[PDB]
């Protein structure tokens, strides 16, 4: 179901991978002004009362195209709008309304960044109010506790891909890393962050 | 499904609490001489197959009364033993085979401490090789990323429960705090059982 986080207007709901055997996760955000979905995996019945009753969802914002998970049966449901990365908006899985390029500010408050190197050109991260970032698939967690990246048969460019983190670990503020696949950081992120660098080195 | 954490012998598997948007967490210690699952809620066919083609189960730690969960179901499937707090022995919800006490060490590495003014008398706690600390239900995490203590009304007596986190505290090799009901700390666990007596002092 959908759990509250390190602030009590994120939530995270999530499906099993039974091939990493790991969580994909999906992210809300419940503002009063409308309510914003990351990555968001299937809603079971009882997170769709929940989210019904916390407002509904205005967007929906999607890392990539491996990432558009459950967001096209949500918007059929909804109201909702979709963003997704300018990079991929010629060949992207899904329809979108929006299409988010780095330094945009989707609302106040939720600042994009794309990231380069990745398995898809232009992959996004977000900074919810300097101190929470989240990740859709570059940035990753399979041991709990730390950060990861993709291995190196899924990058494009690995050089590339270290600049792109280093840039994550130079945001100043960065409490929380919340990621799309695996365990999130709810403290220390921008510490945690900085070990990832030093791996990559 | 059933996850490892952060060391690749320890696996959770959780279900969900909407009453208060976060997980109740079973925890298994995959060992070669028999494994050890505690406080463990409900397994699936899919997590029963998982556990099998791990080794199965050979005890079960109950913390407390309260999170006897699924282990009925569980030894009526397999030759579990179970263990529970000697401080509920009288009364307890069902047959154990062994009763815990503080500085027990059920098995080599795995060390018994017993908790004062809980909601339940003599409630455990185990630390796992000196850097894994396991808790049941005083400590919790309803906010991603600290400690809690259960609330004032719950408890037995808050004097001793301080000085029982106090105790937690003490242990100085401590990075991981896996817990219960909620959200589990992986790193820097001593830091957040300090954070967490701050708060009682
Ligand atoms: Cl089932
Ligand atoms: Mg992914
Ligand atoms: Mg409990």
């Amino acid at each position: 179901g959908m759990k509250s986080l390190h602030r009590p207007d994120l939530y995270s709901w999530s499906t099993f991978n039974p091939a990493r055997n790991i969580d994909f996760n999906g992210f809300a955000w419940i503002r009063p002004e409308g309510n914003i979905l990351i990555d968001p995996v299937a809603l079971s019945n009882h997170d769709w009362k929940h989210l019904e009753s916390l407002g509904g969802v205005v967007w929906i914002v999607l890392t990539n195209s491996d990432h558009v998970r459950s967001a096209k049966e949500i918007a059929d449901q909804t109201y909702t709008k979709i963003a997704g990365p300018v990079a991929e908006k010629e060949n992207f899985p899904i329809y979108c309304d929006r299409w988010l390029s780095d330094g945009d500010e989707l609302v106040p408050g939720l600042k994009v960044m794309e990231l380069q190197g990745s398995k898809t050109p232009g992959e996004l991260a977000l900074l919810l109010e300097e101190t929470t970032l989240i990740t859709g698939d570059l940035v990753r967690a399979y041991r709990a506790g730390g950060l990861e990246i993709l291995p190196d048969e899924k990058l494009m460019n690995k050089q590339k891909v270290v600049a792109s983190v280093r840039r994550l670990a130079a945001l100043e503020k960065v409490e929380a890393v919340l990621v799309g696949d695996g365990w999130s950081v709810f403290r220390d992120g921008r510490d945690r962050l900085k070990e990832l660098v030093a791996t990559l080195a």
